[PDB]
């Protein structure tokens, strides 16, 4: 082909992700290599078009190769200093972009199911892009909502209902994991291993022990939002349109 695999960008799972550069136009893109879920990832990618979602260029199979937008900014994960987090103004901006990305996905009945800082990429202007749809699934089709039942995700970003219920709504699960992401951004640590009662840290949160880490590192305005997102009852949990009206979310930041 006309593309040279310059270097490995990401690794693990089905295949490593590599940076390809066109030796003619010289445009750079990302190439995901998978050797035989992948069918659904491609299908889903075809539906997506948003400036806060990693662009899908197209695909070819020599082992399937997917051409994705290249984010030179790397992953959000690497903008979080451990135990510190990041300046609140950057966190808010990143959160606003994450919300737009998610509103969009949910708007077309798609749930990501694995929202975490490793999957939130940054472009050259530090714009955030939702990445990897290999675990994404349809939760609304023909205006009909389907509850989920398969357990997906990453334990620290996972919502509690997903551990204790046979079926659950998709949207609040993505909302929960965005809250865990906000926590990571403002405190540089994850609150718990998983959201179960067997887990001391989660039990402490439910009891409102905000004088513990990581909550003590978080200003009271964002923390009030986190109080509304990390609500155990997925029916009580704040929804995105209501997040959009939250005081911290609308607070101008230096
Ligand atoms: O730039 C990308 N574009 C599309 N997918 C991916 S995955 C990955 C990146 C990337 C770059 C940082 C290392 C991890």
């Amino acid at each position: 082909e006309d593309w040279d695999l310059v270097q490995t960008l990401g690794e693990g799972a089905y295949g490593e992700v590599q940076l390809a550069v066109n030796r003619v136009t010289e445009e750079a893109v990302a190439v995901k290599i998978v050797d035989m879920n992948i069918k659904k990832e491609i299908c889903i990618n075809k539906m997506l078009n948003h400036e806060n979602v990693v662009k899908f260029y197209g695909h070819r199979r020599e082992i399937q190769y997917l051409f994705l937008e290249y984010c030179s900014g790397g992953e959000l994960f690497d903008r979080i200093e451990p135990d510190i987090g990041m300046p609140e103004p950057d966190a808010q901006r990143f959160f606003h972009q994450l919300m737009a990305g998610v509103v969009y996905l949910h708007g077309i009945g798609i749930t990501h199911r694995d929202i975490k800082p490793e999957n939130l990429l940054l472009d050259e202007r530090d714009n955030l892009k939702i990445s990897d749809f290999g675990l994404a699934t349809v939760f609304r089709y023909n205006n009909r909502e389907r509850l989920l039942n398969k357990m997906c995700g990453t334990l620290p970003y996972v919502a509690p209902e997903l551990l204790k219920r046979r079926e659950f709504h998709a949207e609040p699960v993505d909302v929960w994991s965005c809250g865990i992401v906000l926590t990571a951004m403002l405190a540089g640590e994850l609150p718990w291993d998983q959201p179960s009662d067997s887990c001391q840290e989660y039990s402490d949160w439910k009891e409102k022990k905000t004088y513990l880490n990581p909550w003590k590192k978080i200003d009271s305005a964002p923390l009030a939002l986190l109080h509304k997102i990390l609500v155990e009852n997925p029916s009580a949990r704040i929804t995105i349109p209501d997040i959009k009206k939250d005081r911290w979310y609308n607070k101008p930041l230096k």
